């Protein structure tokens, strides 16, 4: 078990929140060392910011992290509101972090959660009621943009 | 959509090189609506010239593209110079572009490439020479360099 978890949710629930006051999508995240809890850094989803079409919160996120040594990420926690997408799943194992700690699974699931089992790693999903208030809120005001996101 | 498939690999290439003169990554790509060939966007690995750790050539050539409707990326093909990573296989798989053609699969592969297939999608490996000199070129006289673009 991982006594970071609670720091790296908050966290990323941190970084939801900050994107939904800027007018995005409300998924945030952040990767921390799992040996000393050291945040190497924090996103969120950056669509809308941006206009980008690669910056989900979890692609975000690496991206403040920097570029790093691959041995770096072996020993991380990857922490998102919301179970990832294909391609966050993909970054996720590409990179090879070991464990993924998800908010919320009942806004949206991909077969990626699935997936990361498969391919080793391990899922963590705490069912957060803060996460899947504000998830839900936008979907339900801006199903549009929400769909623009998962690209359907 | 196999009739662009010339014109494709021409403009992923000229990426890489491009690329190359910049001092990066030689992995470029582009995004091409199979109904009349039209470009709607290219891209090269920007990790050196942008110190990114997600612009991979074919996440570059898709932010390249800017926000889209997810109904445009189902009938595009995505070329790509290298045989894409998990990530990048990720991208594809969550946009829905049916078609992904590959320059080569012999500097470089991941389980992506048949992912790809397991999910529905249509793989072409074209074994251009182009690429394979380049990125061989590279992977000789940058070998850390490009090892840290797969996360090793
Ligand atoms: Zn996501
Ligand atoms: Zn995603
Ligand atoms: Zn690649
Ligand atoms: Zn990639």
């Amino acid at each position: 078990a991982s006594k970071w978890d609670q720091k790296g949710m908050d966290i990323a629930y941190e970084e939801a929140a900050l994107g939904y006051k800027e007018g995005g999508v409300p998924i945030g995240g952040c990767l921390i060392n799992n040996k000393d809890g050291s945040v190497l850094g924090r996103g969120h989803n950056m669509r809308f910011q941006k206009g980008s079409a690669t910056l989900h919160g979890e692609i975000s996120t690496l991206e403040n992290c920097g570029r790093l040594e691959g041995k770096v990420y072996k020993d991380t926690t990857l922490y998102t509101t919301l179970s990832p997408c294909d391609m966050c799943t993909g970054a996720i194992i590409m990179y090879g972090i070991p464990r993924c700690v998800v908010g919320e699974n009942v806004n949206f699931k991909s077969k990626g959660e699935k997936y990361l089992q498969t391919r080793g790693h391990e899922v963590v999903v705490v069912d957060d009621e803060r996460c899947k208030k504000i998830m839900k809120q936008f979907i339900d005001e801006r199903p549009q943009d929400w769909f623009e996101d998962i690209g359907e």
